[PDB]
């Protein structure tokens, strides 16, 4: 279904988002 | 139900730019 | 309703990225 | 309309990602 | 239609993340 | 439909996002 399959693009998104906030924190220490 | 699926992955995207936010104030503020 | 837990979501989500311009404001007028 | 409200969350999602990109061409730029 | 209207806020939403990556590309590159 | 156009420009918000995650990795760790 189509709803489905912008649950699943959020997932993703929010992956995305996971890796901006790892390598900030890596800005951030360095 | 999707939708709630839905709610629940732009919860998790709330908790991202929320430790994104903290961490650019380490920056701003010299952490 | 679940539309408006969406709306709600949004809305926490806007909330965060003021406080990201916010700070980047403040690290780009240093 | 609960629709009508999200499509306002994404706007002022909008408006708040062209801010940081400002912030952001002003730290690349100086 | 509501649904279109939210799917051209997603897209404004694409335009400025777009921005933001040619700026931090630019931090980067240099 | 409407919805199908929805899911595509998610699915452009996450490419866009990918980019930026690899620009701060560079940051990160000089380049």
């Amino acid at each position: 279904g189509e709803l489905k399959a912008i649950a699943q693009e959020l997932k993703a998104i929010a992956y995305e988002l996971k890796a901006i906030a790892k390598e900030d924190k890596a800005i951030a220490q360095g």
